[PDB]
């Protein structure tokens, strides 16, 4: 049963207020940590802010610790339930906030319950938050996902031309998570030096994600870069291309802008129709196995096309916000292959491991991924493994929000011993290891 | 008594491996890891690398690592010696070690040891990290530390012509820890929209520490810009400008270099004299109130002389590198008033609560330190609290390998309740 809890206000990876929940029970203590996004789509889950411009610039959250501290807390300790009932727990906060949306409590207030929860439940059953999970989810062989390095920043997430958002690198060729994330690292290394001696010293910042944002408009220089990178640093047969565009975060009047960043100007705009031209040469030309948001949230027309010709993954963004009723129309549609499972953007743990499983059910893919604002919080650690769907995107090998993440993997895979399998070229249906 | 210790490659904040300590006893799993710097002293400990030019670049810490779990670990196990017996504990590896500087096993090998024990030792006492550090180091009054948030890099840290290395900013004025964290963030915001409405967007990427650095040259252009924002943001009055020139980066043959990322010209280097006058002046017109490294790690002239026309804050780094033998001379030759603390530039807990204890003792200020490659443990936090220094600077309020101290600090004044203080205008002195 839950003894008290208790929420405060702490700061994301931006410097962005954020939720953080302590929960108690005779076990300890465990707490957890909510994630922001920077590019989020109008269909999410509601992140409840202060609104207070005179304090965080309106970015504050004292509004949602409230609601935790005074309102849902003495809510879940009288339900007498005890922190293993994920399910039940979940139910109780969402009915008692009574919105669709989680818009009376904010989904950043519930998530942030859920997940204490969710790691108080697993202590209460003495094991390991992914073990847990992978009960809960109702899977028995867990396995080590992918990593996806967002290694070129862009869009939203760092300063500079480049329209698209990001540029990932992913160790299919691995033996294992802990030599991917050597591999990874590495190649990022090299990346370095190549756009520090081709661009100059100045363009090795990092944006948001830990990528570097050099200072380029072309997408497909990107792609250059990376795929340099990665040969240079002798893994072109293990490490292979992925990219979100994030297409409606430059949707402007039924065409999407490859410069929104610049003043406004419709003359350099182009159409859906060919916007999709150009990814077809980018997976021919690069070793591009996967793409997201290629289209904007609501182009559900483009997407049925895309998917229909190209043989790679698709995966779903704001197209799905990580939300059963989107995806039961892209799966309709078959707009897309695959689910991008953003646990604030549903806003529960429940509703997303449902959400995983809808996904799966259907032959799709899934890659558990974190938000551009992020913090020290690794729960999504635990969660791809749990949910076993062989792919997470958390980051560059770079800032601590994400190799908190990557670290917190070896560490599962290290605990796993003999019994830890990674996907490889399986990430998109590790079922079959 | 230590059950188990395992020790395991992670990697910081800037991709590069380091060391991870798990220590096991009766009361559950203790982790730690270990930082690493970059602009580092020539005296301090050293830290121990593979050296595999083929694996992470030769960065890999796999050797450190061994030196753990098939050294050290059975050692202080055997020896059945409790957790709280930091002192016990550490000066066994000391010895095992035999270096005098610790490079046998690596000076990250055995702080992420001395880290994991001193956790364990806390949870032994049944006192959080932070009053168990006080106890060792024989304090009573907890006091929350000011922040240094690095806004602006230079120097070695960043890609430009800026020659001081950081530019930090205190809330000096803040109500409390809380909200010195709330007046550093908005800050922060406010000098990211003036770099993008001076420099462009393309100025507003972060560098290792989470701070910007817009291709500049003047390091007066970059105290404006901070100036700037401040009073923009509103907080003039409670905001304060902290400086890290880290001058032995731009140390030329007796002379300094203010542009010496620039194809090397020796007309341009200036003398000790010379670059004091510049700090002069930047006392003068900008709310300077602490300069760390004014001059390289070996011109004892001229931090002496400095320190002694100057009532700010001067600050050892690479002049001390957490080192007792080094600080007793800057104190004897009164070199500065200010010791930064890096506990992986000594080694150890023990260690590096001794020198902090050094310093304070002979009327010395101490400024608790990160690295530029960090990791998501927050020790350090708890550390600046137990030892009462008043200030410590950790980043910038971006990058999570940074907000995981600041946000440990929030809690730490939080679990203090009404006996919680902010060291505020007396970060120099808190012992008032
Ligand atoms: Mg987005
Ligand atoms: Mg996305
Ligand atoms: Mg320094």
């Amino acid at each position: 049963s839950i003894e008290k809890i208790w929420a405060r206000e702490i700061l994301d990876s931006r410097g962005n207020p954020t939720v953080e929940v302590d929960l108690y029970t005779a076990k300890g203590l465990f707490r957890a940590a909510v994630p922001s996004g920077a590019s989020t789509g109008i269909y999410e889950a509601l992140e409840l802010r202060d609104g207070d411009k005179q304090r965080y610039l309106g970015k504050g959250v004292l509004k949602a610790v409230d609601h935790i501290n005074s309102t849902i807390a003495p809510a879940l300790i009288s339900s007498g339930l005890s922190v293993v009932e994920q399910e039940k727990l979940d139910n109780l906060m969402l009915e008692l906030d009574g919105t669709e949306n989680k818009s009376k409590f904010g989904a950043n207030a519930i998530l942030g319950v859920s997940l204490a929860v969710c790691k108080a439940g697993a202590a209460e059953r003495e094991l390991p938050l992914y073990r847990h999970i992978a009960q809960l989810a109702g899977n028995s062989d867990l396995i080590l996902p992918v990593p996806a390095f967002n290694v070129i920043n862009g869009g939203s997430h760092a300063g500079n031309k480049l329209a698209m958002q990001e540029f990932m690198i992913l160790p299919v060729g691995a033996e294992s998570f802990r030599d991917a994330m050597r591999l990874g690292a590495e190649v990022y290394h090299t990346l370095k030096g190549v756009i520090k001696d081709k661009y100059g010293k100045d363009a090795t910042n990092v944006g948001d994600e830990g990528g570097f944002a050099p200072n380029i408009l072309e997408n497909s220089e990107a792609l250059e870069l990376v795929k340099e990178a990665i040969d240079k640093a002798g893994y072109t047969e293990k490490i292979v291309i992925g990219m979100d565009v994030a297409a409606s975060e430059f949707y402007r009047d039924g065409k999407y802008d490859l410069d929104f960043k610049s003043p406004t100007d419709p003359s350099r705009y182009i159409t859906g129709d060919q916007l999709g031209a150009l990814y077809q040469d980018f997976v021919r030309d690069y070793p591009v196995v996967s793409i997201e948001d290629p289209f904007d949230q609501d182009d559900w027309a483009a997407w049925s096309k895309f998917t229909a010709n190209v043989g790679i993954q698709i995966v779903g963004d704001d197209l799905t916000v990580t939300n059963p009723k989107r995806i039961e129309r892209a799966v309709e549609e078959k707009a897309c292959n695959c689910l991008l499972l953003k646990v604030n953007q549903i806003g529960s743990v429940t509703e997303a491991i449902q959400a995983c499983k809808l996904a799966q059910e259907n032959g799709w893919g899934v890659m558990v991924s974190h938000r551009s604002g992020e913090t020290e919080d690794t729960f999504i650690a635990d969660l791809v493994v749990g949910l076993c769907t062989g792919q997470i995107k958390t980051g560059a090998p770079c800032r601590s929000e994400r190799l908190a993440k990557y670290n917190q993997l070896m560490r599962i895979e290290e605990e796993l011993g003999d019994e830890a399998r990674f996907a490889g070229h399986n990430f998109r249906n590790p079922s079959v290891l």
